């Protein structure tokens, strides 16, 4: 909702509570970067009316990026993107039989006119959706841009400081 103007510009949404094992990796990156966020379960198929209400009110609620995770016939990101101009980033959750290929195809293959920016299958894509969302915010947030640069430099240094994989860090 919009009771407090508290700087929440990102929502992490997902189609099922079981997706939180994957989507928590997006939340953790935003916590590290001091970026406020909202989390919510919204199902394209079990709560279609709530998907439309969430998307319709995204701008009024102050959102600038929605990160949406779903799997299988993964319709949540695309249906959200059809109903708002707020950018939607999609995370394919790994599915059991098809190992997320169904998830990936049903998110990334959007037809011309309604985009979803898609990230890798699973927890790598959830972390990366948070980083891409933060990179978008940082276009107009120089202090966040500095925190992203530090985050990247730390990741780079951790590899450079441990070049021989036979040795412990």
């Amino acid at each position: 909702n919009s009771a407090y103007a508290a700087g929440v510009k990102i929502a992490i949404v997902m189609g099922s509570k079981s997706d939180w094992a994957t989507m928590q990796f997006a939340a953790d990156v935003l916590t590290t970067l001091n970026v406020p966020f909202h989390v919510e379960v919204v199902s394209a198929h079990r709560t279609p009316d709530r998907l439309f209400s969430f998307a319709e009110q995204a701008e009024a609620n102050g959102l600038h990026v929605i990160i949406a995770g779903n799997g299988g016939a993964a319709h949540l990101p695309g249906m959200l993107a059809a109903k708002t101009l707020v950018p939607v980033l999609g995370v394919p959750v790994q599915s059991a039989a098809l190992s997320g290929v169904d998830s990936l195809y049903s998110i990334v293959q959007m037809p011309r006119g309604i985009p979803v920016g898609t990230l890798a299958i699973g927890k790598a894509g959830a972390a990366n959706a948070a980083l891409l969302a933060a990179q978008i915010l940082a276009l107009h947030d120089t202090e966040l841009a500095g925190r992203l640069a530090h985050w990247r430099q730390s990741q780079t240094d951790d590899v450079l400081d441990n070049p021989d994989p036979r040795e412990e860090a």
